[PDB]
């Protein structure tokens, strides 16, 4: 009938009717393009009541042990044959498969690999991988992420990191992060009408309040693990003071800039996808990257949805801040830029700019389409929130579409769990 | 069996050949996306040998005349059944029919309104439009342009306006402008090995000489009309350097910016596109708007594949031009946007800076889904070359659909020519 058309910015909805006199067709779809959609269905991958059924559940399971073992130089032949079999077996005695820890590392870096909207991807070989596939509880789970993030923090010298947790059995048996990342600061609704934190946060920010924790009402409040496994119920962790490593944001020149008295943590780490490989999937698999400057600088900083401080960033430069044409917040927006870019480097935290993100994706695309002919890419999400022409991604005409193995996104916890 | 995908930075070409492994469905077509190519066939219309079949051309001719008959308050339901009816008579007695100039207008406006790509689409309604139905020879072309260009310069007020062209009959009887734009400049690849001009044109302006135009090798040359009448040949006109108003760029502080020489046209007509409405067609037909800051600033000036001025702009500025992660790159480009701003305002010709003209988008988003419930969109083009984050229009979510009326490319004309 019609689609829902979501504004991050005011929030504001809309019904799309007039698209159904859409003529004819299309780039891609019968005359109907939803690329600039955020969360599409396409791209996410649901709960479930029953296992896998078989004749899928093989068919998958047969297509990945193949491309695996048509990876490495020189196959074991009998081994691709041998396992094959091993895995049929196993298959048909159970239901569905495990798969060998050198698997797993294959799955990750290809799922990775196969991020359409990705854009430092061309690090898609050097990933840590943790094991945490015999996980039982949910103070289990707390510790491999503890573990986790101070294996990835590495004081500074940020480690991208993946931790697989147990997979998915039957669909009532779940395990899952239901934070949306592992590091993220809480957003409270205070008294005066104003938002103080990360207005992002808000709504989690009170489920960890009626899941008993007690919000410390500040302005860079750590947010709490809510961690639920084997399909029980979420239990609420604090995370380790010590482990969360955080910058001091100050600029190299307006010494001011410290007066603003912000900062931001080192480590960004994805905590609620869902990895699909061989027909499996396991709906709890935090990985990290590192940070690329404009992520902090301009979309976290410089948010009417977030921190929200490029006005008075200006006000304190000068600049003409009540007249659009003027420019300030083009200005403005730079230095903060400068600012963590220049404290990430002072205080020694793997950071990257913008500019050099990209001439480094373009190398990897080319790689890739001369690897295998081919590089999903959603042009939206690689080109930076800020100089687009001004790098090389802007020009490049590129394709998206899903292909497996694949990270996948997942309906929000809270709205479908049995509180029992 | 592949899809071609262009990088027009490095013009480099590529050749898909993965996306055939691509899982199963995606957000609009069957796991594919190619809302980031540039001139996808979706949204052209090309050629053609034989009239339009009668069992379409009238389907659609009473489409539209519904949609117009149904658009003033208080129809008048006798005329829009006297017309179906006339129209429907010179139908069958002569293949096409003619639009009653009322309604061309309609048209127009309507085809604007429904341009995807198009950021100012709020003034749809202030539109001039030129008849030149009626028109016969080359020279009669040029002849209305030169019209047409006095009447959106205004002396520096400029007016949007359209003049449209005899329609398409059988298909051999085609009136195509052969430039892109109507104002564009030239560009030579000098000797050096250097290029001079706009190296966009290259092409386009050796075309011009074969056609016997005299280059007078510069750095701002107004290429020359390239008009083809009736399906003949096509005849070159110079323009009028009387009718072709430009701006010196002079920045407001660093006094050494008008050393650099450099200006710009402040008329932004396109050429090319073709008009598609009650199943009828008109392949030539320019219209044209007004400047939007960042288009001269950011994409004309800076980049590779163009005037390329960047670096330079940045030397001149201190900058520490050979480390990216100075963000030198950001600097530099702001001023340079701030200089074509100055400028415009300076010499007075009406120009508009993206961050008002993002907000004015928006505003019209809102009218659009209220007045019809829908707003055909592509993110890809609305959203600024720079500080994109910063303005509304990147958060906002949309769709991208044609309608009809609506403007549609077309295969370059001396590409399927038959020069007799
Ligand atoms: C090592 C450096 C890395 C860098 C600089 C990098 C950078 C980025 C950036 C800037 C984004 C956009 C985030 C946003 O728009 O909010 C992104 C998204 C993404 N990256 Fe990477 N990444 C890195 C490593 C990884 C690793 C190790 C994985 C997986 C193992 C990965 C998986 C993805 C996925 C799935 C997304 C999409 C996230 C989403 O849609 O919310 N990245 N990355
Ligand atoms: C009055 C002020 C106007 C402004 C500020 C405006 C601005 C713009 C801008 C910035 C673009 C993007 C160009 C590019 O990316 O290279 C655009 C595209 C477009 N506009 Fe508008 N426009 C205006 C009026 C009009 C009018 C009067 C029409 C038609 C009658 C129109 C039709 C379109 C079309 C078809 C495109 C797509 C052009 C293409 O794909 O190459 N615009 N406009
Ligand atoms: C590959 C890519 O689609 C191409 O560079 C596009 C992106 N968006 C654009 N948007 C506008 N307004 N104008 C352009 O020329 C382009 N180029
Ligand atoms: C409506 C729109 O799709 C949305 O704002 C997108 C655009 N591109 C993005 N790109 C990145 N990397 N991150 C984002 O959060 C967004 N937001
Ligand atoms: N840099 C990144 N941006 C977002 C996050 C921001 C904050 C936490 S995760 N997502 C990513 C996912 C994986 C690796 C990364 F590096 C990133
Ligand atoms: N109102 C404001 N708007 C800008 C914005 C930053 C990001 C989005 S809007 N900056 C500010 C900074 C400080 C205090 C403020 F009140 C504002
Ligand atoms: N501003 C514009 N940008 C491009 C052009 C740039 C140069 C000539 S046309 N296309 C448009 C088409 C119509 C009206 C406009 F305003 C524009
Ligand atoms: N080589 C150059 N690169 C930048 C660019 C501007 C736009 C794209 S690259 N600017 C310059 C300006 C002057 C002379 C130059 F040689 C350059
Ligand atoms: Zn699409």
């Amino acid at each position: 009938q019609y689609v829902r058309i979501k504004n991050w910015g005011s929030g504001e909805i809309l019904h799309d009717t007039l698209h159904h006199k859409a003529t004819s067709d299309f780039t891609c779809k019968s005359k109907s393009c939803l690329g600039s959609i955020m969360n599409p269905k396409s791209l996410t991958r649901g709960p479930r009541d029953k296992p896998t059924p078989l004749e899928e559940l093989l068919p998958h399971a047969i297509e990945f042990i193949n491309q695996y073992y048509g990876s490495f130089k020189e196959a074991k032949i009998e081994e691709h044959l041998a396992r094959l079999e091993a895995v049929t077996k196993e298959i048909e005695t159970t239901g569905t498969y495990q798969l060998t820890l050198d698997e797993l590392i294959f799955a990750t870096k290809m799922a990775w690999r196969n991020a359409p909207r990705c854009i430092g991807r061309i690090q898609w070989s050097n990933l840590q991988v943790f094991d945490a596939r015999n996980c039982s509880t949910a103070q289990e789970m707390f510790q491999h992420i503890c573990r986790h993030i101070l294996y990835a923090t590495n004081n500074g010298n940020i480690r991208s990191a993946i931790t697989v947790f147990p997979q998915r059995s039957d669909g009532k048996h779940d395990f899952r992060l239901w934070n949306s990342q592992l590091i993220r600061y809480a957003g409270y609704q205070m008294p005066d009408g104003t938002i103080r934190g990360d207005a992002a946060t808000l709504e989690f920010t009170q489920l960890c309040i009626d899941l008993g924790w007690k919000p410390r009402y500040g302005r860079f409040d750590v947010l709490p693990l809510v961690l639920q496994a084997d399909g029980q119920d979420p239990e609420v962790f604090e995370i380790p003071p010590d482990l969360v490593l955080e910058v001091t944001m100050e600029h190299p020149k307006y010494e001011w800039f410290q007066e603003l008295g912000l900062k931001w943590y080192a480590l960004p780490a994805v905590a609620n996808m869902l990895l699909e490989v061989g027909g499996l999937e396991f709906p709890a698999c935090p990985f990290n990257g590192w940070y690329m400057g404009t992520e902090i600088g301009v979309r976290d900083f410089c948010d009417t949805q977030r921190y929200n401080i490029l006005e008075e960033v200006g006000r304190r430069m000068g600049l003409e801040t009540h007249t659009l044409a003027s420019l300030w917040k083009d200005r403005a927006v730079t230095e903060i830029n400068v600012a963590v870019l220049h404290s990430f480097q002072k205080q020694n935290v793997t950071i990257m700019d913008h500019h050099t993100a990209s001439e480094s994706f373009m190398k990897h695309m080319q790689n890739e389409y001369r690897a295998r002919g081919g590089c999903p890419a959603d042009w939206i999400w690689l080109v930076p929130p800020v100089s687009g022409s001004i790098t090389p991604v802007f020009h490049q005409e590129m394709l998206n579409y899903v292909l497996s193995p694949f990270y996948y996104y997942q309906i929000e916890p809270w709205k479908t769990h049995i509180w029992q």
